[PDB]
C-alpha cells in the first residue's frame, strides 16, 4: 500500500488497495489516516467494483447514510456527512472533472484578523422540507483536531451581518478557500474512485462535457455535529438530524 | 450653559456662551464635556468672533498645531484630537458639513465585526511621505469609548490583499456614515462647529456651484491610538506631527 | 411666490404660498415647475393644514392614491408619481429626512455605467404577492430627464446572479445616495415637503429615541415607468395600483 | 493528426506530430486552425524538442519576441503577445499544474446588461520602465473575429470608475472569466507542451509544489494592439511597444 501526494495541500493517490469489505484492520486504518491526512484521495483501477462491494468497503469506514456551486455537502443539517465514497461508472469523451479544495488548507492561510472575524461568525446554512441550522464557520475537526472553514454553497447569510454584508464575506471566504493552492481537480477514468473528507473540504462538479452520459455511484458517511474552537455546537434552527441508510 | 441633542447617537448645540479667552474653568470644563459626550457640538450667533479670538478660545482646550468621508490627518500617527471650525464667507446655497460617531459605529457592530475590528490594522497614507499603522479600533484616551478609526486615508489592511481591503473598508465606511451616526449642519453667519477627531470622521459637500465659501479652522494636537489590546499605532514613515 | 434652492442638484423652499384647495391656476403651475425642477420642495410655516386641507391642496397637483433608502411602491409596475407630507407631532430631537435625486445620480455616470444601467432590468418584490421587473434607467413622463431606478425593494438584476446583484445594487445606491445629490431636512412644525418619486428616493433616519412622531402623508398616482429604449416595465405579480 | 477536445469550452489535445521547425503547411495550418478554436492545445511525447528546435517550430506559427495571478500576458503593453509555447524541462514530484481560461466562452456567458457593461469599458493595465495601457474591455480576435474579455491581473481601475468601483467590477469579471466550466487544468509530465491563444485566453500558475525544482521554456509569439467592438483601438499612457526576439 503506497499514497502518493498530489499536491502540496491537498490529495493523495492511494496504490496496492483492491477496494472492498475483506480489507484488513491495518489497511482500513492505513486508508482511514491518508484520508484525514490529504483531505482527498484517489484509487485507480478498481474495475472489480460494484455497488454492493463499493458498500461493503464503506462500512469498514463509517456509517453509510440515507452540483456545479462549490459546497459542503448536506450542511443545511446538523448532523451533516463525514464523508463520500464516489466512483465511475459512466463517464463522457471529455470533460466532466471534479475540484475539491481543503478548507483546512484555507483556514491555516488566514491572516490573523481573519481568523479572529470567522472564529466567532456563524453562517445560516438551509437547502431553500425545510432545514435551517446555524453553524459556526471554524470547526474543529473530531479526529484530527485541525480548524477548517465551513462555508460554502448553502450559507444563506451570517447571524449579525445584513444581506449585502453577507454577501461579500462569504464571496470573499470563497475566494479564498477555492484558491487553487487549496484544491485538486480529478479527470475520472473508467475504475477510479474518490473519498474525500468532508469535514475539511468543499468540492464541485464542472459542467464542461456538453451533457454528454455521465454517472456516478456514491456512498455517503454519517458525520456528527460541528463543535468551533469555544467549544460551541451547531443550533438546529429548523429540520431533522441526518439518517443512516435504511 | 446649556446643551441641547441634535439626535440620538451625534451632535449638540451649546447656547449661552459667548466663545473667547476670556471664559472661567467651569464653563470652558462644561464645553469640554459636551464635546466628549456629544462628539461635535454648535456655537451659533458666534459674529463676534474673528481669527484672534478664536484661537485664544481654542488655547482653552487644547494646543492649537475634502469630500471624502475622514478622520483628520490619520497618515500621522499623533493625528489631531479635534478642530474648531468658524464660518466667514457661505454660499448661497448649499455647503453643508456632515459628521459620524465612529463610536456610534463601534457600538452597532455585532459580536463577529467586533472580534474583526479588534484584531485589524490599517494603513493610513497621504499618498513628504507619511505612512502609519493604525488600529482599526481606537479606545478614547478621555472617556474609554471605542471608536472605528477609518476614513479616506485608509490604502488597505495589514494581511489582507488589495480588493479584501477595498471590500472591508467599505463595508466599514457604510456602517460609519449610517444617517443614524450622522449630524449634517447647514451653516448661517456665526455658527462655529468643534468636533473630536478622536471619535468622529467628516465631510464637505460639493453642492454650492463653486460659488465662494471661506472657513476658518483650528486644529488641535491628539496623541497616539491606543488599542483595545494596549497596542499603539506604528510610523512606518514620516514625522510626528 | 418665491422658490429658493437649497443645493445644486437638489431641493428648494417654497415660500409666499399658503398650501389648500383655493390655489389658482398659475400659482398650482409654478409649484409644479418647482417640483419637477427641484426634485423635493418644502413649504415652511404652514400651521393651518389639516388632513382635510392637506387633501384638497392634494387633488390640485394629481390623483391621491422607512429607514431603507427607497422609492415609493416600486413593488408595484405604476407606483406613485409624488407625495405631499406634513408634521404633525414631532420629536425633540433628531427625526430628520433625506431625499437624494435619481435624475442628478444617473447624470453623474461614467458612460461606461450608462450602458450598463440603460440595459438592466431589477426585479422590485414586496417580500399580496407583488413583483415587478423596472427598468433601472427610467424616462420622467414630463420633463424626458433620464433617472435611475433602485432602492430598497430591488432583489436582483435579470441575468445576474445573487452576489453580482448585491455588489451592483450597492454600487448603483452608493452613487445615488452620495451627499452632493441628497437633502436632508430637520423638521419643524408648519413644515410640509413634497417630492417626486419619479426622480427621487427617500429615507426616514432613526435618530430620536423613538420618541412620538407623526407625520401625514397623502400620495398622488403615477404611471408605468418607460426606459431609453421605450420598453416599460413587466407585472411578474400583482395587480396595479 | 488527430485533435481531442479535453472540455467543452476550452482545451484540446493535438497527437500524430512531431514538432520542430521541418513540418509541412499543411500540419502547421491544422495546428495553428486547432489552436484558434480550443484556445490551448497539449501534445505529448515531445522527448526530441530542445530549446533550438522549439524555436525553429515557434518561427512556424509566428514572430518570437524578446504567476500565480490570473492574468493575460504583457497587457501592460500596448501590442501585448498573441500566442506561447511552452515545454517542461524539469517537473517537481507533485502540484505544477497549469490553468488556463478561455476569455471568449466568458464573454459568451455573459448577459445582455454585462455585454453592454464590458463593450463600452476601457481598462487601465499597468506593470506597476513604466508601461501604462488603456485596453479595451472586449476584444475583437483579428483571426477569428470571436469577442473575448480582457482583463486579468495587471488591470489597475477602470476609466471613469472610483478604486472601490473598479475592484468590485473586476472581481466580477474575473469571477465569471474563471469560473471552472471556462478552464482546462493541465497536470505536466515530461515531454509535454502547452500552446495557447494570449488573444482568448487568461493562464495562472499554480504554487503547490513546496518550491520543489520546476523548469519550463517559453517562446512567446509577437500580438497587435486590440480592436474593441466600435474599431476602436488601445491607447498608450506610457511605454514602448514589445519587440522581436535580437
Ligand atoms: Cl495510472
Ligand atoms: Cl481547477
Ligand atoms: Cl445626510
Ligand atoms: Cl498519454
Ligand atoms: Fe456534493
Ligand atoms: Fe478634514
Ligand atoms: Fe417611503
Ligand atoms: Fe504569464
Amino acid at each position: 500500500i503506497t499514497v502518493t501526494k498530489l499536491g502540496s495541500r491537498i490529495g493523495a493517490r492511494v496504490d496496492g488497495v483492491r477496494l472492498g469489505g475483506d480489507l484488513d484492520d491495518a489497511t482500513v486504518e492505513q486508508i482511514r489516516r491518508a484520508l484525514l491526512t490529504h483531505k482527498v484521495i484517489f484509487f485507480r483501477h478498481q474495475h472489480h467494483l460494484d455497488d454492493s462491494r463499493q458498500l461493503e468497503f464503506a462500512r469498514l469506514l463509517g456509517t453509510p447514510i440515507g452540483a456545479t456551486r462549490w459546497h459542503t455537502d448536506v450542511t443545511f443539517a446538523a448532523n451533516y456527512p463525514a464523508a463520500s465514497i464516489l466512483r465511475a461508472v459512466t463517464l463522457p469523451s471529455y470533460g466532466g472533472s471534479t475540484l475539491w479544495a481543503s478548507t483546512v488548507a484555507a483556514y491555516q492561510q488566514l491572516p490573523e484578523p481573519l481568523r479572529h472575524l470567522t472564529e466567532n461568525l456563524w453562517a445560516l446554512h438551509t437547502n431553500r422540507p425545510d432545514f435551517r441550522t446555524e453553524h459556526p464557520v471554524v470547526r474543529v475537526h473530531p479526529e484530527t483536531g485541525e480548524r477548517a472553514l465551513l462555508a460554502g454553497d448553502f450559507v444563506r447569510g451570517f447571524v449579525g451581518l445584513d444581506g449585502h454584508e453577507s454577501s461579500v464575506l462569504l464571496e470573499l471566504l470563497q475566494r479564498r478557500i477555492t484558491m487553487p493552492e487549496n484544491t485538486v481537480r480529478w479527470s475520472w477514468a473508467p475504475g477510479d474512485v474518490a473519498m474525500w473528507d468532508n469535514r475539511a473540504t468543499q468540492h464541485r462538479a464542472i459542467d464542461d462535457y456538453d451533457d454528454q452520459p455521465r454517472l456516478m455511484h456514491r456512498i455517503t458517511l454519517m458525520g456528527d455535529v460541528p463543535v468551533n474552537v469555544h467549544g460551541e455546537r451547531s443550533r438546529v434552527i429548523s429540520g431533522a438530524p441526518l439518517e443512516v441508510l435504511a
